[PDB]
């Protein structure tokens, strides 16, 4: 089945506990949202590592240049995965696997802006397993909606090997868009953090997901 | 107008920031909280440096990708003058962004850090976007890229667009001769100041021939 991640997209440790404390084990994954790695600084990721040890966590640090440092320090801080943005050097995701691989974790390129299948082909030859197809916060505010042009390239990414993750703005009713597709893991920032029952939300989701695949 | 010289603190902990700035603070123009540094400790970095070192531009090198106006707001609420978006940012990002700026009486540069298009650029433009950053990544830099010809080109196509230009990723004072003849905005400097064994003489040498270049 698809997972379940929650975005941690918090301006502080606190702030994101109100979350955690509520749904951490109604997830699978966790992770230190962006808007938290620039909040708090990787002091987030130590943190909620120590507090979730059998979660995978995420920095979703969204890597653009020095693959290798800025790996090493998610790593350090015990994250699992992190994430380098799509437009960063191929040299940069490069940097950043070899680093995954001496603390066994992994990369996801983040699919968040402009990218091209060629910059795809690119990952794919360079070992990259793992990417987060996703619609823009920006974009869906300006009226960009899910489409079959999304099903369609979340498709193509599948059959390059990648295992996709699907995010932004999701909604427990947009999961079926995505039926027969072998999703790696569904994120949820919002749609869980902001919910009138943040555990109804998440179990929801998870219902959902088990019914559909 | 002389290029201005930025230093990149590109530190993964404040106080390692400070053994640069204690040296060099009042040797260059701007400061820059590093996208590692950013990274490494949060936006009390800025908020730090900015109350270090009130009369001096500092820039949050935060590559903004998403939630324009979130992460934008979060700089600036910590005292941020500048901070960067990523090229690939979808517009609405970028316009976000500039949009949370205006409120603080500050500014957005476009990262021009790996893949991005001459489309794009126009649409930063139109957009109302005043700067970029041009710059040579570093893991590109240690495969083997060379500033050289076609970085002239764009960087000048660039300007002729209405950019205020800034040149950065792994320069030497060797490399200041190339862009000569080019009203660059700005030349960043992170570890060829940062790691001199005289990080004063390193950014002094640095304002001693952008002095001879564009005077
Ligand atoms: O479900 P959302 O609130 O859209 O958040 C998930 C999304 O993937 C964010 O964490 C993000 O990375 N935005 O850039
Ligand atoms: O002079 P460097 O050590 O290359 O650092 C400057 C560069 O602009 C970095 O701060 C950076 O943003 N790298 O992505
Ligand atoms: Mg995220
Ligand atoms: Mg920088």
């Amino acid at each position: 089945l698809p997972m379940l991640q929650v975005a941690l997209d918090n301006q502080t440790m606190d702030s994101a506990y109100e979350t955690t404390r509520l749904i951490a084990e109604e997830v699978d994954i966790i992770e230190v949202g962006t808007i938290l790695c620039v909040g708090e600084g990787v002091r987030a990721v130590r943190d909620l590592k120590a507090l979730y040890p059998h979660k995978i966590v995420l920095a979703d640090a969204k890597i653009a240049d020095a693959g290798k440092i800025l790996s090493r320090m998610c790593f350090e801080a015990n994250a699992d995965w992190v994430t380098v943005i799509c437009c960063a050097d191929i040299n940069t995701a490069k940097g950043a696997l070899d680093v995954a691989k001496e603390f066994n974790g992994d990369v996801q390129i983040q699919l968040t802006g402009y990218w091209t299948w060629e910059q795809a082909q690119q990952w794919r030859d360079a070992g990259i397993g793992q990417v987060v197809y996703h619609r823009s916060r920006d974009a869906q505010a300006a009226g960009v909606a899910w489409g079959e042009a999304d099903i369609t390239a979340i498709k193509r990414l599948s059959d390059m090997g990648f295992k996709v993750t699907v995010t932004g703005g999701l909604a427990l009713e947009d999961l079926p868009l995505f039926k027969g597709i072998p999703i790696h893991v569904f994120i949820a920032g919002r749609s869980i953090r902001d919910a009138a029952s943040p555990v109804e939300a998440a179990r929801q989701f998870k219902r959902s997901i088990a019914e559909l695949w």
